[PDB]
């Protein structure tokens, strides 16, 4: 089955709380098949600006790909990785809108060849940085609909943290679990004290509490605390995988976007570093369009070491360029019995 | 595509005094077919024929009747929890399925694997024996078209030592050379190896050190270790990772399929070596056409392969099947037809 044509289109997506900005890619076979994509790279952690992805993915600098035969895929996600090296985002819209494509050739739901570890998983969705008040309005928002496991921002500054998380805790009341992402934002003190409060209010790890190219600073805490933490800023490709993962390993959680590693393959590669060492993967998003959540939705629930999503990137959005692909219910995560993706487009 | 049956049954393959192989079919409803082949190396694995083939029986795969062949990586996975320790069985019938979906497809495994190489010289091996007959057959490999010997050593420095620079000489430039001690070398004995072998122009060094014995490996100058191969320290994935961990144990891992369990985990090995810049070699024991096929297909798709030892099929007086790769010039490469590309 060859590559007849690659289309990409900019496209403006309002949140609903504001616009953010996506490439929609579009992937279609000689005999009518259509794979789907969306790019949202993110600069300040890969690189990536929107130019530069648009740019990756113009039809021309595409040439190599047209013709092509997806049954190959493998070695296609190996140019992909060779031909867009500084284009992360890029990479994975074309990597996502390949593996629907093969999915469909092949008559199953994604997850299905990929081959299906989990049925459904919860998600996490996000409450960013503000005060306690707004917070815990957020927070009961959430458990309305429907919402088992919060994913609160911290700012690094402890007293409004700790406080933000007490209070949490308190209006919660076991109605839902807590994880936290700092982003950054502490100093190893601070995180020491963080750790102590996270045991005391049952909060399930914390993520990147470091700066990214800190990671001793990581190896330099009790295993039992690494085991807490999650990596994400620090963990791109199978590379950061692989040195995050060496003895004495940095952490215990690995926070897979495709965004920041390129596409299913190379969070495969991930996987199979993970699992192998004993680390649980957990399934991030940036801002997206549901094509991406769904992509990464299907390879999550073909691992067996996933045991976490932030999969909420889709939420937000005012509108959105296609439906289906997921099903949220009772704030789990799964995907539809269609092939490939599973999305229906106009 | 639907698993409709799977067979198991044992050969007796003569060589040119004999070698067993587990030979397995597995049928789709839609009538097609793919082949496998087990033969497992106990004093490596320590799996048994006798489990090997109580492993394949029949009666022990229902769980695998009326599954879907799409499903593939979900099988390998169950494929090795249910069976841990028969290694070469679970390669036989992952080798199987493999051999199934690129039929599927409609493409050579390499290809839907996706290939990274068209052919590779493969070595043949020279036993442990006197200068005169390890000449002897080196002339011998020559005349049949290789460029590539593959010398086990015994662990004796005056015998090795001397054979190995009669060789070189007879060679006059026309093979290379790669030596297998297994296991047989202690530290010092190593270190005046690795001299003669950088004296003679010898590609690498196989396992010189018990099994066991890593912290050995570690322990030598890096320079050393780039030119160091694991074999039997290197079963599968786990294996792997431990030894590609810095520092790095060395620098060629050797993957046998009886010894990983499969195509599936061959592929972790391989991730898990690129990640590293381990380069890959791949090898084999004495098998029909159909396994040395399934490595090669393997092999032919990973970008780390550096190296192929996979003769093992080539003294087998019969076999049970024909086709699978081509032997050129000493090279092997697939052919063009679909599957593992064998004629049954
Ligand atoms: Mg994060
Ligand atoms: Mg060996």
């Amino acid at each position: 089955m060859k590559i007849a044509d690659i289309q990409v289109r900019t496209e403006h997506f309002p949140l609903t709380r504001e616009e953010i900005d996506n490439l929609i890619v579009e992937i279609r076979t000689a005999d009518g098949l259509l794979g789907l994509g969306a790019a949202s790279p993110e600069r300040h952690v890969t690189g990536e600006t929107l130019e530069a992805c648009h740019a990756a993915l113009d039809h021309d600098r595409l040439g190599w790909l047209m013709g092509r035969d997806i049954r190959t895929l493998p070695r296609l996600c190996r140019e992909l990785a060779e031909r867009l090296p500084a284009a992360p985002a890029a990479r994975a819209a074309l990597d996502m809108a390949l593996h629907d494509l093969v999915a469909q050739c092949l008559g199953l739901p994604l997850v299905e060849i990929l081959g299906r570890a989990h049925d459904s998983l919860p998600t996490s969705v996000t409450i960013g940085i503000k005060p306690v008040e707004e917070t815990l309005a957020e927070a009961r928002e959430h458990l309305a609909l429907g919402f088992r496991v919060l994913k609160v921002k911290l700012c690094g500054d402890e007293e409004q943290d700790f406080e933000r998380l007490r209070r949490l805790h308190e209006t919660l009341a076991g109605r839902a679990v807590v994880r936290v992402d700092p982003n950054q934002s502490y100093d190893r003190d601070g995180l020491l004290r963080l750790d102590r409060l996270v045991q005391e209010l049952g909060i399930e790890f914390i993520e990147q509490p470091f700066p990214a190219g800190r990671t001793d600073w990581l190896r330099a805490l009790p295993k039992a605390i690494r085991r807490r933490i999650a990596a994400d800023e620090s963990l791109l490709g199978p590379a950061d995988a692989f040195a995050l993962a060496a003895p004495p390993a940095a952490c215990g959680i690995f926070n897979i976007k495709l965004m920041k590693c390129g596409g299913l393959a190379p969070a495969r590669r991930i996987a199979t570093i993970a699992e192998t060492a004993g680390i649980d993967l957990m399934w991030g998003c940036m801002d997206e369009s549901r094509i991406s959540i769904a992509a990464a939705l299907h390879a999550a629930l073909a691992c067996p070491a996933t045991r976490y999503l932030d999969l909420d990137g889709s939420f937000d959005l005012a509108r959105d360029v296609a439906e289906g692909g997921f099903i949220l219910e009772d704030g789990r995560l799964r995907v539809t019995e269609r092939p490939g993706l599973g999305l229906v487009y106009p």
